[PDB]
């Protein structure tokens, strides 16, 4: 999983580079990073979705001088790379798991500067629970690469859309469901996920009542989006379960020579909280563990207006980034809920005492285990610089979100 | 294809005396060779269907004297037999191929005798089409050995049959739509099979 | 009770090496015996619940080579046995008794390697009581002929089966309801356990 992610990162940026340093479209603006990283991803699965040779919105000016324009680029020679990387034995058949983890990281942006809610909705949920519709718009290829990282309502809403689209649905569907039973611990909530598996919605509004209290694992891993991964000149240490991600891109935003663009100069915080919240997937975080973590407070999306078209976005500062704590990304359940002594022995000993003293109940009873627990998490976190375990000391910014 | 031919006739013949002179069965009545072949059928493809032993229906009599009766009969020499013929690589994979042939022909008598039409009544058809519907009730591992002799409405059936009831149902499923594809030459009904395969009748 | 065990484990054990070795099935397998067993005990009591023939997972190898792949079997020669020895004397009425303690200890190892608490949850009870829950998937007439062996929630749950579900109704509940209290010998069990014929929980 980790031994091809350090040589993995290193020819992604290859093709950033060329493709942009071609046509003289400078690297230090976000949209014409986030823009041309877009193309390169796409050859990656997507092979037909873009074209080898086309317009696309970007920052043309020297030093400052950058005014928005469309320029054409020859990506036909950063088309065959990407094809050729799919069955290259050199990435040990991880590159769709690598790629399903590289879609969902860098379609964030957009999500959060054009507030919308595609799988709840079609889901017919509240729209508050999108936090976990993790994965949706990715190739199928990468959502049956990585469906781990797809959030299970992506996955419900692919049931959903599975059960409103021949028996070879058995195979895409044994995915979907597996990884729905395997992100959703719920004990009630897996043989209510079933119900929704030949179609038994009613439940599909206690799922999200039910979303609300038991909380999916989300397995994640920390990958840079297409402004950093241009701006890193690092990558030996690069792997997935570490300080190296951290640290990296903190060298970043110390350089201080990439920009973010934006409506008006007021969301300069906003992006730079964006790139925290893209990079180690802390979208739906506490905002207060978010601001303790590193060291800033987190505008949510109330605080700003309807972000302009990308045709009118302009550049309005520097990226900035700053942070004090970190920790392995989520693998098993976040929210595990896993007293009396058995006397075993004809022998005498001091017995020892520690304990002094409708379907719909049941997926209420697991929710109120959820709500009733207080610790959440694997193991731990850990503080810049090292892999040492931290303990919360509590923030004010707690039941607050980015879209809280 | 017709290589393995001349040796398959020559032990059948073996086998279907062995059976009937071992009980004193005459071969000189029909019913008699019917019935023991319906016996010798149930042991080449179905192995588990027919008895090791078991009383059938059959001519018992002297010289023109038969006279109906049920004799159980042994069928253990012969269910040996045909089990190592399944994947016995004298045949060159030809052996199911036979099979089928032999399965479709001898049961048409008995289709024959008594006048039935369950795949067109089945695919809510005309029962005058029957005569496309040649190979139903044949073994589907027979179906696939020889599809092409299965007629298309006994496939159009299974296709029928596939959708009222897996990625092996794929190999089911294509090859039964090939099939009916192959059968049917017509450009216009190649076609309007393919959205019978949709579920549209 | 005991007597006929001594001749009774014979033709038992005859069975599960007959369907092996036919097939050159290694019995030095655990996964090989396991899965045969299965087989033979379902030909024993649920005789319309497997297959004649059928593919299953087993170890094919000589000498330490074994490996999964699925070899096509013939449980008929099992099945006449099986079902002959339900009613078969020879037993004095044996069979299921012994039989209902035959699922039950062989269906256990799926039970530990597979954690799961089938009972208990569908009696949302105690997770912890599966030790109580002893004969559940048992065949319904093996559950009567054993029922002091079926654990006193597997009756409990078809004492919430049968009232979560007819002369015959009755007969199966007061059968459960005798033996529940007979398993839980407690005077304050027992009561209560009355209170659960009724349907209270």
């Amino acid at each position: 999983t980790e031994s091809q992610i350090p040589k993995m990162y290193e020819m992604i940026r290859d093709q950033m580079r060329t493709l942009a340093s071609t046509h003289k479209i400078p690297l230090n603006i976000d949209h014409n990073c986030e823009v041309i990283g877009s193309i390169i991803m796409a050859a990656c699965t997507n092979n037909r979705d873009l074209r080898p040779v086309d317009k696309y919105w970007f920052l043309m000016g020297p030093a400052g001088a950058e005014v928005m324009t469309e320029v054409e680029i020859d990506i036909q020679p950063q088309l065959q790379w990407a094809k050729g990387a799919v069955h290259d034995p050199k990435y040990k058949g991880q590159w769709y798991p690598f790629l399903a983890l590289l879609q969902i990281s860098n379609k964030t942006k957009d999500t959060i500067l054009w507030q919308k809610y595609p799988v709840t909705q079609e889901l017919e949920i509240s729209n508050s629970l999108e936090i976990y519709a993790n994965g949706h718009g990715i190739k199928d290829r990468l959502k049956n690469s990585r469906p781990r990282s797809v959030g299970p309502l992506v996955h419900l809403l692919h049931l959903k859309r599975l059960q409103e689209n021949s028996p070879a649905v058995n195979g895409i569907r044994k995915s979907i469901v597996g990884h729905l039973k395997r992100q959703c611990i719920g004990e009630t909530q897996k043989a209510m996920i079933n119900q929704f598996e030949m179609g038994r919605w009613e439940s599909l509004s206690t799922f999200a009542a039910s979303l609300l209290a038991i909380k999916p694992r989300i397995e994640n891993h920390f990958v840079l989006t297409y402004p950093l991964i241009a701006n890193c000149e690092d990558f030996a240490g690069a792997t997935l379960s570490d300080e190296w991600v951290f640290k990296a891109m903190e060298k970043i935003s110390n350089k201080k020579t990439l920009r973010v663009c934006g409506p008006d100069e007021k969301w300069i915080s906003f992006m730079n909280q964006i790139y925290i919240h893209s990079v180690f997937q802390t979208t739906g975080e506490d905002l207060g563990v978010l601001e303790w973590v590193f060291g800033g407070r987190f505008c949510q999306r109330k605080e700003f207006g309807r972000y302009c078209k990308k045709s009118q976005t302009k550049v309005i500062g520097l990226f900035t980034f700053q942070y004090e704590y970190w920790s392995k990304p989520l693998k098993s359940a976040p929210r595990s809920i896993e007293i009396s002594c058995r006397p075993s022995f004809k022998g005498k000993r001091p017995s020892y005492n520690n304990f002094t003293s409708s379907f719909y109940d049941q997926v209420r009873e697991e929710c109120q285990k959820y709500m009733d627990l207080k610790v959440e998490g694997t193991t731990c976190f850990y503080r810049k610089g090292g892999h040492v375990e931290v303990e919360f000391p509590g923030s004010a910014h707690c039941n607050t979100y980015l879209f809280g």
